[PDB]
């Protein structure tokens, strides 16, 4: 994990489930211990072919705990502000909003003091992802 009382940065690639939705995002950090930090992060997906798009701010506690020096398994758990914007051809533009519980749980290895990926799978009450992070220190 990043240093203590220590903050990143990172981006992300995402897909979720015909349908699929590719997109993308940002999160930042402040991590306390070893197995403690906070994230806020920022995502959004849209439909790919053969406007549905969704995006969604979280604030989440980020648990965690080395399975190597380098590998760390998390969880992550918190809300998620969304909205999703629809295009039909009848009614024209639409959109909802709503609040929901997010949690994850991934891996994330670091590959230098200031570089780290992380493969992670997020649900609520799901979306793949990928990312990189920089550790400030
Ligand atoms: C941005 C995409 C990131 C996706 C990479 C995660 C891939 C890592 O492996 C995770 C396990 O593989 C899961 C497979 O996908 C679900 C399969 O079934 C879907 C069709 O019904
Ligand atoms: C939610 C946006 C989708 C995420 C896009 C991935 C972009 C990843 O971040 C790129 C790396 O960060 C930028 C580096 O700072 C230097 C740039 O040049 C300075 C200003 O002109
Ligand atoms: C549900 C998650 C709520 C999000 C948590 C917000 C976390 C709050 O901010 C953390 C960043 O603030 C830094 C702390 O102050 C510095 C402490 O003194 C340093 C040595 O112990
Ligand atoms: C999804 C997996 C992540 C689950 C998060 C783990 C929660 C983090 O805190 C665990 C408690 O921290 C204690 C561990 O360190 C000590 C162990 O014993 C010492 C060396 O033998
Ligand atoms: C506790 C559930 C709510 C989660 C808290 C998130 C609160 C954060 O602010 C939400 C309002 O801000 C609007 C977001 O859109 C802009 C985000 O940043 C842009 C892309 O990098
Ligand atoms: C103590 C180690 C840290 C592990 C705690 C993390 C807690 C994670 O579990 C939270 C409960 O998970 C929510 C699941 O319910 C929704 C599932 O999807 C709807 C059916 O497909």
């Amino acid at each position: 994990a990043p240093k203590d009382n220590t903050w990143y940065t990172g981006a992300k690639l995402g897909w979720s489930q015909h349908e699929n939705k590719l997109g993308a995002g940002a999160f930042g950090g402040y991590q306390v211990n070893p197995y403690v930090g906070f994230e806020m992060g920022y995502d959004w997906l849209g439909r790919m072919p053969y406007a549905y798009k969704a995006q969604g701010v979280q604030l989440t506690a980020k648990l965690g705990y080395p399975i190597t020096d380098d590998l760390d398994i998390y969880t992550r758990l918190g809300g998620m502000v969304w909205r999703a914007d629809t295009y039909s051809n009848v009614y024209g533009k639409n959109h909802d909003t709503g609040v929901s519980p997010v949690f994850a749980g991934g891996v994330e290895y670091a590959i230098t003091p200031e570089i780290a990926t992380r493969l992670e799978y997020q649900w609520t009450n799901g979306m793949l992802s990928l990312g990189v992070s920089y550790r400030f220190g």
